[PDB]
């Protein structure tokens, strides 16, 4: 859910770091 990172944390909710493949 954070606005830094260039992928998805949790189902449409923002960003991540560590992107879940």
């Amino acid at each position: 859910c954070l606005g830094i990172g260039s992928c998805n944390d949790f189902a449409g909710c923002g960003y991540a770091v560590v992107c879940f493949w």
